[PDB]
Parts: structure tokens; sequence; C-alpha cells
């Protein structure tokens, strides 16, 4: 093991806080507001498209039991196109117990396309 001093670490700006604030909330560590994170979360999907899920989705059966999971995240996307009132009102009739599933599928695809490879 070793540690020839901090590389490249281009740091531009703690990489935003979009995810900072879902990590926040569903990490259970602070008190953020459910306003926050439903906002925030609409600008992650800017991020994560409809058509992007699909082909995760493929790499799975046409019957498969994650096809829901990965369908419902079609709702979400598309729907912020639609009206990014909707996805945040969707959010606000479920209950945060549920809530906290749906952010955590949404984190679960950011994840999978994990760019770059910081140590």
């Amino acid at each position: 093991e070793i540690s020839g001093a901090a590389e490249l670490d281009r740091t531009e700006e703690y990489a935003l806080g979009v995810v900072g604030v879902l990590e926040s909330y569903i990490g259970s560590i602070n008190n953020i507001t459910k306003q926050s994170a439903c906002v925030a979360m609409s600008k992650l999907l800017t991020e994560l498209n409809s058509d992007d899920i699909k082909k995760l989705r493929d790499n799975e059966e046409p019957n498969s039991p994650k096809i829901r999971v990965y369908n419902t995240v079609i709702s979400y996307i598309e729907s912020n196109r639609k009206n990014n009132k909707q996805t945040i009102h969707l959010l606000k009739r479920l209950p945060a117990d549920v809530l906290k599933k749906t952010i955590k599928n949404t984190l679960d695809i950011h994840k999978s396309i994990t760019i770059n490879n910081p140590k």
C-alpha cells in the first residue's frame, strides 16, 4: 500500500449536492425535508434517461420480476418530461416509507453508470 499525495483529485465542487441531499434524507443521519429531497431528485433524473433504463432492463428476461421495479422508473422519467410538478406530487401522496425505496431504485441506476475510477 502507498499514498503518493493527492494525484488528480480534480474536485470541481464537491460534485454538486443533488445526490447529497437524498443520501442525507434516506441516510436518516440528518433532518432533510421531503421537499428538498423531491426537488433534488428532479435534477437527478435529468441524467437518467428513460431509454437508458430500457437497456439495463433488457439485461433481464421479458418476464422477470425486476421488470416491475424498472418499469416503474419509466413512469417517473416520462412524467418529468410531461410535468415535473407531477413528479413531486407522486412522492407527496406516497408514504416516506415507500418513497425511500423509490429514491434507492433511482440511485441504484446512477451507480450502474458510475463513470471515472477514483480510489
